[PDB]
């Protein structure tokens, strides 16, 4: 690996990815003897145990080709199970704020990460391992936090201008719209890795309580990943 | 409707679908009073009881525009719920005949059919009702019947050459192929219906038994329907 | 085959194929001797004769995947020569119902099926037999009938929702709109099969005893060509 | 129009057009009483008169683009009626060099030009007009011609490389390749224009006095059928 | 080749292009003992002298199917350097006519001529040589003339109606529009030529003696770069 | 901004941008009296004078879609000139680790961002700004340093498998392989950004105190020219 240059063995099978740096070094606080086993680039992965199991937390950056870059060099360093924690903006009016969102699958654009892996046009179901998602639901459950489950779409383009795009999403199955999932999922899939996401909403285009959020949920992943 | 003519109140909110007209007249059996509401253009479709609750048997044809166009007429005759049995191939070794595949999504090839619904080319999750499905679980665990969950392959073209058909869609996520999954579950979340598919193995592409895992699974998906 | 389960010399090398298995059999009653050869899966395929020679009436279900796996099985059975007779909707208002549309070419929007089977986007002509279909245009002609000449589009969503469709279509050439014909033709140019289409106005985009009298008519005309 | 600049009247309805402005003034010789009506751009139009009808011999050059800008320009001058003769090479080991090919529609790559004018890459069916071509052959008939009616592939790229081309192409129906027939059956459809194509074979990818009275005889075949 | 006849040693190593055989014949005045190298379907070719250099002015005609074959066939001729003097319509309203734009890279919409070419629908990079377009910009500061750099959009279809055509590709960052650029760019970059353009502005899409002038001016920068 | 968490003022006109947030850190140690203006989502952005010139050193992470939010963010900053200097892979044998590449446009493949921002598949020219470009060329030669100008394919997987990757995009006229170029060209050209972008070899795919005295020397020569 030529970007996270974590020691072969400081990386966990199970693996808790967050596009923030800043929240990987938050969520460190939950696991046991947290240690950084990466700085290069900015990509900190820390390392350490919970509810008896070894997981690492790992900051992905923003993006289809960043977290792609992150997803494979874990991968070469032995992780093998990820676990995608973000933020959103919901699609539809009746999510609140601080809620989430527990993703079944990402809409996304054809574009040249997916046409380089693939190798054509053909639209690959992009879905996350169905076990996985499914002991996430029942994490999130035992803790009674709020959640939807839905597809999201994976846009490429933050800021790129769409007059019809909470309409155009939303009446095509997505309840929400975030960066790496489309990513995530389809990597997974071709490359044999047990993946899955939860999504913090942190804003509604249809429309200290969010760190509480953050933290909240941080806990349920981490249940699920050592479930 | 201009295909299945099924008078305004014959067809229910549940609706078991299978693309052999055949099946659909065998299936029919399973249902209290049963009676034929179509017979046009071979699009059978028996209404009956099961359960408690009226249930719909539809067959759809061949191909995602066949399947469309019933969905669509079905829908506009009430229907809402859709749960497809169909016959698959598989394309993983571990898996035997008479076996059942709970679709957890479809990949497809872009298409006029996904062209003129979407408008564009974008490759927007096919997946099937997260609830619906996992009811589908419940009901062939509760029956003991063997299954797997995954994504298929919706093929439009049947006997199209591919000397890397196997390898190819396996290696993408896939462990079966079909041809109407795709269209029903994409048509489904743009319309805002619920639906889901459980494939009878018939074939294995990688490598009266079958009578019976026809009607064995046929009575886990309208216990999923009327539950 | 794994569709039409017909045996070795039923099925006839000249085939007539239309959508709707009630069509199929209605028609069947125009051939002499008819045999339901088959009728999996609703596919019923009747072999008879007419004007002393050997043809069969076989069903295609709706849509390119549908049309394409019966062609491809009758081929395995012995059909080399296939004259679609369907219904359209015209994309023109001088066209009334009840008349007819001898297809030229086929209008498709790329993907799916096409990609499988040519391997890449590109577009490759969607035309039928020029011989025969200059046949089915004596044919037609002799009996009396009111046909029109041109391009149909061959659309995968019935349903789909698009309100510029007519001027769209009309304006690219095509009168007419239907499923099966651009897999016809090009499945056929690939395979090389003898293909042709005519169809039946049952509505007009832009605008039952007849329209049964006028499959009739169009069904003896197709029938003559087949066996010509 | 800025290419072609003839005056209106200069420029008949009906137009016999070719790639090469040396063909042109070679069968400007076909006419009576021909006028150069354009040389700009090297676009030679010729106009005169053909079984007492009016007709146009106009130079289109290489290319889609090219032979757009000309049949756009040439029918703001009145042109309606369009018939290219070109030079092709066959895709079937069974054309003979000299014998024609009547085009009945041409597959293509998407893209450029295409998608300019159709506004989204759908598969148009790129075929002439059905009564002109049927003329055609009617006339290379009557004067006992050896041709083969086909489609043909309009390639954009003349030297590309592809290692398969021959078998790719003919495995998709279509019997020869030239380069300007799929743009022109589209923009023609478009535009409401009828157009046709017939090719002299000057190659065979499968397998000088001779070649110009091959030419020169299909040329009179096309003038009879434009002024039919 | 097929189309240039020109025999070897009689195409340069540097070939200054124009799509305009007028413009050819008009431009090799400024060659020192001008001969005409080939004429055939219209694509004139001159070869001279320049600056103690050897030159050759050839016509590309219309469109990127057009100019790809003259390029590649002045290749085999031995060409391996060129300059493309053009025509063009500005996109902006700062650029007045009769001014020059030297170009630094071309938009183009996918497909066709690309697709044959690169294999897949990959945007590589249309880009003119680096060394060379410099020196274009050195040249024609040397002699005062008036020069905007930037990008162009290679447009396919002249006449295709696009409402927000100027809007859309100069909010793209391209300030002109012209035909050949992007082929010349790409294949040049292909087949490793060392290639160049720059546009003379005879409108502005955004807003004749004084345009000979122009033309005739930059032609002399385009040849003092050529030679240098 | 929702990135960039810097106030009004903060962000200088001109910035140099770097993927390595350490890179961002380490250079702005070559800046008099660096500020730390945003360390949110570790996008690092510096503040400080060179040569007497207030400029940025700010992080833009890996891929398109992380160089455009932090491009835009910092261009509602007031930012509007931007130079990357990264590291890249090069697709040719004769170029040494610790040299330079000056890159003149870049290549890519569509969909995902490009199509987002530009509404369709159009290949836009992905160009930097001609002038800054060429001020990086002379400031490059003038500290002796050694460096190659060309075209570079932006991919957008790493790790992606292409056993004839080399071949294919150095045949299409590149020279180095990296993954922001054509986001940041394409976006600069539709947003009004002037942009330019230098490499450090740090890999041949036809083929560390040295790596970081490269990194410093050509770090001093783009600021020349931010601050020229």
């Amino acid at each position: 690996p030529v970007h996270i240059l974590a020691k072969k063995g400081e990386v966990a099978e199970r693996v808790l990815v967050v596009g923030d740096p800043g929240r990987a070094r938050l969520l460190s606080t939950l696991l046991q003897n947290p240690k950084l086993t990466n700085e290069n680039r900015g990509f900190l992965v820390y390392t350490g145990k919970y509810n008896g199991e070894t997981v690492s937390i790992a900051t992905h950056g923003i993006g289809g080709p960043s977290i792609a870059i992150v997803l494979e060099e874990l991968a070469m360093l032995g992780a093998n199970v990820f676990i995608r924690y973000g933020t959103t903006g919901a699609l539809v009016p009746y999510i609140n704020l601080g809620e989430y969102i527990i993703v079944t699958g990402a809409s996304y654009n054809q574009g040249g990460l997916f046409y380089q892996y693939l190798r054509d046009n053909a639209c690959v179901a992009s879905t996350p391992d169905f076990e996985l998602t499914n002991k996430l639901v029942t994490s999130f459950s035992k803790r009674n936090l709020k959640y939807y489950v839905g597809n999201v779409f994976s846009s490429d383009a933050f800021y790129a201008e769409d007059e019809e795009f909470v309409k155009k999403w939303s009446s095509r199955g997505n309840i929400a719209v975030e960066m790496e999932c489309a990513t995530l999922f389809t990597l997974s899939k071709v490359k044999g890795w047990k993946s899955a996401t939860v999504l913090v909403v942190s804003d509604n285009l249809a429309k200290e309580e969010l760190e509480k959020s953050v933290m909240d949920g941080a806990k349920a992943v981490l249940d699920t990943l050592t479930s």
